[PDB]
């Protein structure tokens, strides 16, 4: 359900963005134009983004049950977290180098 490399990583949220804004172009901007038509998910995703990024390798691991599961957001907006799990080529190629990008930067999902 959770890629290996999500499970590892030790970027955050924006860190990775950024890395998939660049190194899958055609992904970020479709998952941008899924975020912009669902307003109302939008902090809420956010915000869930931020707190499994603040989770550990052990406790990710853990998660991966409680995500298939579903909660609010996952019967509201399924693709919520599409380009964080999705698809193991993107979060590849955006786990290698989101550590070269700014932790913190928000604008990254102001596409
Ligand atoms: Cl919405």
């Amino acid at each position: 359900p959770i890629p290996r490399r999500m499970i590892a990583t030790t970027c955050d949220a924006e860190q990775y963005l950024a890395a998939v804004r660049d190194t899958s172009p055609v992904y970020y901007q479709r998952y941008m134009i899924d975020f912009n038509n669902h307003a109302n998910l939008q902090q809420a995703t956010i915000n869930k983004a931020h707190w499994f990024f603040s989770l550990s390798p052990a406790e990710r691991r853990d998660y991966s049950e409680h995500f298939y599961n579903g909660d609010p957001l996952t019967f509201a907006w399924v693709n919520h977290m599409k380009i964080f799990f999705n698809n193991k080529g993107v979060v590849a190629k955006g786990t290698e180098v989101c550590n070269g990008y700014p932790a913190g930067d928000m604008s990254v999902w102001n596409w």
